[PDB]
């Protein structure tokens, strides 16, 4: 059983099972891949789509000709399988040119280099039939305080942001942008380095219905943040365009464990909201399988991901369908929650004497809020425990 | 040296010297402060006003006249010091009460009641001259993942504010709103939990122009992010409406330092910030005095949170006018960061061959940006090591 | 099922059930308990045992007279529901006196006021059957650097736990010690602040044998470590005298959520090693039900600590028996690493040519590990998908 | 003024200053030095001597005759510039050999060649004079739970170092080991994650006055850790062997920031413990130049870490010679926190009624520390604020 299907919509970076092991304490333990080899394999394994840098695509610095063999091959590959490519992105942080940044650099003609690599990736991502572009500024922001006005990098970085706008609807391309914040790593500090902060931001952007965000379970972690909620926020503004599964073993290096490790309690109340939510986009794991792993491994890790999501999904409907849950839910007051507080306007609770000069306080105070049963009850419903 | 006056703007508010002492897992050590005797010794030590909660000022529960009593002597100390009162917020977190939340509590009646108790307040606060109300929302979050849906908290977080407003619109009142997050303690996690998630939440509130954030800098460094760049985010959006400042130890539990302990650095940083930037809102600290301390203790600390503002003040100004800094920033191309990047328009950009197709990537790559250099002639100045 | 009984050596401290929800920032929400009542309704939910601090049982400044009462109820309930009392501890922690420690505190007549307190209890402990005497030196460290000589601090800590050793030994006790660590709060730093700080610490005494730890869940993890690791090298050293069991979500302040809750998969590889190394000792929850609660909801989150360890028992005992898994653990050389690196000894290490001049370092990096595979097989055990 | 001498024990790594800038996420910004460089570069900025990793003066699967010419240009520029070399290590995780570890690793006979390698390199260390050998195990550890059993693993720990003490024993060497702890990164979790943790294990070694800890400040506070209070400990257990100073900026991963960077109180903190203290061993960097930089920033860098030791130190001495500070050091009563509790022993303890039975507890309670003038009075000095 929980044996994946395209209809899941389940996607993986190039660069995901591709990684070849290298970190900053040591060199690569496996092979690169060829990305044929890994749409095909992926295929195989029930996904539905892959999606890609530029970079791992066409290797950096490829003549035109070069670059059409590349882009011909794995288009062979996706046509043979059916795989799709939802989603695509820029690597603005590899190359020692971007040490400071692409679109934050300090150095002018660095930033207009890395707005026309974008650029040129935007047209290729359309192409494919992406509908979806990503954003990580992974080399923007600071280890030191005044190297960065983090004023002007936010100019700079709207700039950037109101130029892109302006090419895709310039060129009727039905594309959105999502951003995808991380707090730190491999910079001191990134800008926008969570969730709320990519929010923010985009609605001081000229066109802000184009932009939405791309939160990973990870990075949101990585700042001691509680990830569902965070997501919720992103659901409740309209703003959740795509989303990255991994799983994170709390405050440290960006980890990118196989989803469902890290922290299982998070990764189940998330597939809850997603999938009460309605969330129609892809399921896309960034992940890496860990560099003790031989080519077995890498496979394994990645089918992993997808057990581990359809496995919480059937738990997390298990306990929304479980007429004992909803009568906890009544209990704890979550329907209380969903209603207005006052719909009968301003002045009505203002002359609600109950609500203040006859309100009985001490009674309110007394009432339990049962959560402690109610979140026995979604652990017993997580572990397959409910006998 | 290092003297404050009034003119520098210092606020204390009246829980921060009168913390008794009380902690999760011990008693009081010191006696209840009357709010009388700390407006006199604040005066004394040279500071510009101060802020309270409802509860501080009138206990909870009293009667009408009570309430008229207290309010009576604390004008008197206001008159004889001519201490200003800028800002004053609500107790909406020590009552039982209030366990579940205020404005997002399952409970409806409970969210009205917090509501009455905050309108009731707003009135107080511009009698007094408040010219920003602070809200925290200390008791808004959960333990459990179940207890709490976050699209429906965020419908009522965003009624309660909503009504706020149009009661201050109605009144004619000159007042602002700032939302004061913090991401945990004393609920598992907090909604709106960093500046960032704060300031998007904002921009989906009816009039939005009134609201703005009270940034903490404990709170942004307990989820371990740097302070500066929050700060340089709000200021960006035109919401930095008022400041808590105080010290904190990394990622723990709120510690409420007086301001200069903690993260030293950091708090260089943010001097040279507002101080560049104009920032013309009160110099608020939220600190405690530890628990250790008697009175003597309290009122040191206190005048220690005054002097530190003003040495770092001296050492950022000096920081500024150092020609070998100038030098530094411009080595560094900071001036660069603040000129656009394509201010030639989008069509030239994708015209200039110098730009991508002719642009010399190595030449760009091996440029130094010499931010070390930048950085050590800051640590020489903080630390009073030039000439 | 997963119904507990006192074979299973649960034990609760009256502190645990027997919070009445005052925090930081608010008041109690529950009324006292009466011990006696504690005791029953323990017994009830199929608890083994009971443990104390001296003044959960007899209020502060009790005479002997009110003392000999309270003990004699105690000792009542005790007897009627058959309960045990495993371990008992010193509240030096609670009383204005110990704001600067009590085996540290600066003022040497506080240090000596600690250790007749703790004697006392010690004495109490003995006569109701107590074999392990827990220390949590909750106050013993500094909100600054200047304020506490740690060296020093250490030395008094040395000198207080040799005199205990003393005390116990002149006496004819055949009682233990154990040292809890906690990283942080109340205090900006604790001393020993970790369990491999509390064991490097303890071979330094006097009489190490009498000396263990009392590690607990959530306090290695407020300092972001691994619990099962920290337990495994403890019982490597042959000190985990005792244990403390409850949840946790990451860095923040000490959460005292109930067993299973906070990092769930920490709790199931806990669960495997304390039950495959053969653990005897007491399974202790020191949690707090939320502050949200009414009584029923205490007790609720009371029996949730006892359910969830006995479903993850099963489940790590499953996991354990499965042939596959047997398989994988081989894979992945588990087997390999019990075995001696050299029992040939030092020379025939040095003369084995296979070992370095002829090593095939390439094939030996070829090797995959099969880590991912092997817990994904925990992942499916646990989550009770093994299909 | 604050300019280095050789006098001053300034050493740093080979690695530290020749990091060429790849990190997880990016290529080298800068090309490899010659050790030959390095050496003569750091001599001219004042330091004291160098360290290596063996695969950073000899590469790794060098032959003999490259060995030997690779040893002979390092000895002449050590020759020519008079550079001390204190310390050595191996690299034991830089080759995908290493990838589950060294001495830890689960197949045996990666056990054995990593001894091996460590064993040639002691010879060469020995030869060119250090005195202590650091091991710091980066690649012992997991990432999953049933990766490693972890008793298993610290007797093969113990065995490798038991081994390497025979070895160093029955040559007659004059070297010492030190280990190197580290939490996480890049492993999952590693193995004595902490000062404490590694201490632990020393006392448990065959012959532990060979063990001593190499602390970092960095890997301390990746743990949010007070790193004075973990030097304090190691001194008071006679294991501070050697130390490694630089730069974090709170938990997240290993920054390597400049010494003086990051946690600047700290710094001044661990400074005066340290020249307090009398240690007289190598104040070693281990940081490394941001990829930012250019090779003039590679040496301003390192100037830096020299440049801010001598300043805190010059800042600590001014603070433990001011009269103001130690009339606030005897109002805080540190001189009796360095006398006995008990020197009159046990029985005269208890037989003591002003301890227990006639104790004003309400008396002592009321006295203040006086910390925070104290911590102000620090605060003063550090800034260069005072008079
Ligand atoms: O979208 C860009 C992707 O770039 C890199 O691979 C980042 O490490 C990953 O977090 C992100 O999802
Ligand atoms: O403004 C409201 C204030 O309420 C409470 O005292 C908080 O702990 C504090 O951080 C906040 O600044
Ligand atoms: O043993 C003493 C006990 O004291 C307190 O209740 C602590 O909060 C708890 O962590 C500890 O287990
Ligand atoms: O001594 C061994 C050294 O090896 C590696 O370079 C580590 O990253 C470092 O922290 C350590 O000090
Ligand atoms: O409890 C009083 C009840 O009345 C309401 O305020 C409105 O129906 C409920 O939300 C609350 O739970
Ligand atoms: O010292 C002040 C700080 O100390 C604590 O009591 C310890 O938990 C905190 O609640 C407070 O903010
Ligand atoms: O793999 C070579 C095998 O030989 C051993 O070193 C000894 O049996 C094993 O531990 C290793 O896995
Ligand atoms: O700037 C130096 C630091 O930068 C990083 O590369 C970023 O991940 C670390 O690996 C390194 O220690
Ligand atoms: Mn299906
Ligand atoms: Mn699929
Ligand atoms: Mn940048
Ligand atoms: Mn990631
Ligand atoms: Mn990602
Ligand atoms: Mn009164
Ligand atoms: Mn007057
Ligand atoms: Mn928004
Ligand atoms: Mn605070
Ligand atoms: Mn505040
Ligand atoms: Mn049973
Ligand atoms: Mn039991
Ligand atoms: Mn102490
Ligand atoms: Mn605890
Ligand atoms: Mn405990
Ligand atoms: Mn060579
Ligand atoms: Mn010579
Ligand atoms: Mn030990
Ligand atoms: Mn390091
Ligand atoms: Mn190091």
């Amino acid at each position: 059983n929980y044996q994946p299907t395209p209809e899941d919509r389940f996607t993986f970076g190039l660069w995901t099972v591709g990684w070849q092991g290298r970190d900053p304490f040591g060199d690569a333990t496996r092979r690169a891949l060829d990305p044929v080899e890994s749409v095909r394999r992926l295929a195989e394994l029930g996904a539905h789509g892959v999606t890609f840098h530029d970079d791992d695509l066409i290797p950096f610095g490829s003549s035109d000709s070069e670059r059409e063999e590349h882009v011909k091959r794995f288009r062979q590959a996706l046509d043979d399988t059916g795989m799709k490519v939802p989603m695509a992105t820029t690597n603005l942080f590899t190359h020692p040119v971007f040490k400071d940044g692409g679109f934050t650099a300090n150095d002018r003609d660095v930033r207009r280099y890395a707005l026309r690599k974008t650029i040129r990736n935007i047209d290729l991502a359309v192409e494919l039939g992406a509908e979806t572009y990503v954003a990580w500024g992974g080399r923007e922001g600071a280890e030191s305080g005044g190297a960065k006005d983090v004023r002007d990098a936010l100019d700079r970085m709207k700039e950037a942001f109101d130029l892109l706008g302006e090419y895709v609807t310039s060129q009727g391309y039905d594309i959105r942008f999502a951003i995808e914040p991380k707090p730190n790593e491999p910079r001191g500090d990134i800008l926008l380095p969570t969730v709320g902060h990519a929010l923010a931001f985009i609605e001081r952007l000229e066109r802000p219905e184009l932009y939405g965000v791309n939160p990973e379970v990870g990075h949101e972690q990585m700042a001691g943040l509680n990830f569902p909620h965070g997501i919720a926020q992103a659901l409740w503004a309209g703003k959740l365009f795509h989303i990255d599964l991994n799983g994170q073993n709390g405050i440290k290096y960006d980890q990118d464990l196989r989803f469902g490790a890290g922290d299982l309690r998070a990764a189940f109340w998330l597939v809850d909201l997603l999938e009460s939510a309605g969330y129609s986009g892809p399921r896309h794991f960034d992940f890496k399988p860990p560099r003790t792993e031989d080519f077995d491994g890498v496979w394994a890790s990645a089918a992993g991901c997808m057990r581990n999501y359809l496995i919480l999904k059937e738990r997390a409907a298990a306990f929304r369908a479980d007429p004992e849950v909803q009568e906890a839910l009544r209990a704890s007051r979550l329907d209380e929650l969903a209603r207005p507080t006052a719909a009968d306007g301003l002045q009505a609770l203002l002359d609600d004497r109950s609500a203040f000069e006859e309100f009985d306080v001490d009674a309110a105070a007394a009432r339990g809020m049962a959560f402690e049963r109610l979140d026995q009850l979604a652990m017993d419903h997580l572990l397959g425990a409910r006998g």
